């Protein structure tokens, strides 16, 4: 599923992402924009053999099991495929764990490089929230 901008903001707020660990809704939406362009089915293979999955491109090295990332962990205790569902519950649950890991949303390199320190409010602007 390819979410619209405000549709995702609504879903993310519903699932309790609005200011989770101090991060405003606009941050999470911006992160999704540049990670997956709002597409739940996005995948991207890393050079280390790991793979990123879903709206927030959560990686198989630490967070999910895809059964093809030698020596990796599954800290979110889910199949990586669950992160590709049109229902973003698994992605949100897992993301809450990642951002609580110590380095905040810096865990998402696209967030740090493209969202961090920007007017993130713009991403939820005009939306009925
Ligand atoms: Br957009
Ligand atoms: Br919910
Ligand atoms: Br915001
Ligand atoms: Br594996
Ligand atoms: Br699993
Ligand atoms: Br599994
Ligand atoms: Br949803
Ligand atoms: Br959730
Ligand atoms: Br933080
Ligand atoms: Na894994």
């Amino acid at each position: 599923k390819v979410f619209g901008r405000c549709e995702l903001a609504a879903a993310m707020k519903r699932h309790g992402l609005d200011n989770y660990r101090g991060y405003s809704l606009g941050n999470w939406v911006c992160a999704a924009k540049f990670e997956s362009n709002f597409n739940t089915q996005a995948t991207n293979r890393n050079t280390d053999g790991s793979t990123d999955y879903g709206i927030l491109q959560i990686n198989s090295r630490w967070w999910c099991n895809d059964g093809r990332t030698p020596g990796s962990r599954n800290l979110c205790n889910i199949p990586c495929s669950a992160l590709l569902s049109s229902d973003i519950t698994a992605s949100v649950n897992c993301a809450k764990k990642i951002v609580s890991d110590g380095n905040g949303m810096n865990a998402w390199v696209a967030w740090r490089n493209r969202c961090k320190g920007t007017d993130v409010q713009a991403w939820i602007r005009g939306c009925r929230l």
